[PDB]
């Protein structure tokens, strides 16, 4: 899906920056409306080969994906820079949201962790993996609307394996003992990066393992040792972070299985 730059308008001021460039505000020019976009770009106009790569494989994954909980891709654009243009949620990343809103209900933040739960459901049923699943690449339609981005690491599982194998730079702190040890990433790692997750959610927004190297949080795990609970979190919701983190990938559960325990209504 190749768009027309001359039906794109973008922002000067950018919403983001990361290490692969910037993500700007814009209006695209559907068949009839205007539609708001988050647009990535890559820095130093997508000339190093492997970013360009990574945006065209990010690209691939999202047009596969149709969720209520994923980001909608609208195109990518090649003209200045090569640019992945997606339906924007206007209140950005959960953690930098947390940051400043300070005063969300409990209530609230099970709700959006619930969402992100339900689409990393869709994500396990449909075979891929994520492999970058932090509060930062979760964004806020609304305060009350949670959806996943950010799929510039997510692999399409081989039909004969639950697991992709790496043969990298790599957000370890949202990684489980299987990927670190083995380069092996399932669903089930995901279940652990999505642990780390709810952590930040409910600890507004602060990093995870402030102030340690990767090598002291391999250490730290290999241990048997997990971060402290955050102060006023719910028992309940640490307690399901604690089974996220459960070392033995057999015995760790499933997003089928989490998506349950994040539910706040009665239901089988
Ligand atoms: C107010 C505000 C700020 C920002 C930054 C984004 C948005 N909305 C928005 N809507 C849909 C999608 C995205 C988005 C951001 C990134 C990304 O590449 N993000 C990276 C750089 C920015 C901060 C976090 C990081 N993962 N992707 C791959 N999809 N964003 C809104």
């Amino acid at each position: 899906v190749y768009l027309d730059r001359k039906l794109l308008t973008l922002e000067d001021k950018e919403l983001g920056s990361g290490n692969f460039g910037t993500v700007k505000k814009g209006y695209y020019q559907m068949k009839k409306v205007v539609k708001t976009v988050a647009v990535k770009i890559l820095k130093n106009e997508a000339n190093d080969p492997a970013l360009k790569d990574e945006l065209l494989a990010e690209a691939n994954v999202m047009q596969q994906l149709d969720n209520p909980y994923i980001v909608r891709m609208i195109g990518i654009c090649e003209a200045e820079s090569w640019m992945l243009v997606m339906e924007m949620a206007e209140l950005g990343p959960l953690n930098k949201y947390l940051q400043q809103n300070r005063h969300v209900k409990d209530k609230n933040i099970i709700e959006l962790v619930h969402q992100v739960s339900m689409g990393m459901k869709y994500l396990e049923e449909s075979n891929f993996v994520h492999r970058d699943l932090a509060a930062r690449n979760v964004l806020l339609v609304t305060q009350h609307y949670a959806k996943i981005s950010d799929f510039g690491l997510s692999k399409a599982l081989r039909a004969d394996e639950n697991y992709y194998k790496a043969q990298g730079k790599w957000p370890v702190k949202w990684y489980a003992p299987e990927c670190i040890n083995y380069y092996k990433f399932s669903s089930k790692s995901d279940v652990w990066s999505f642990g780390v997750l709810m952590w930040e959610a409910f600890s507004y927004g602060q990093k995870p393992y402030r102030g340690m190297k990767g090598s002291e949080v391999t250490a730290m795990l290999e241990k048997g040792e997990r971060m402290g609970c955050p102060a006023g979190c719910p028992r309940e919701m640490y307690d399901l972070m604690n089974l996220c983190w459960t070392y033995d990938v057999e015995n760790r559960p499933g997003f089928a299985a989490v998506e349950l325990r994040l539910r706040n209504y009665y239901y089988d």
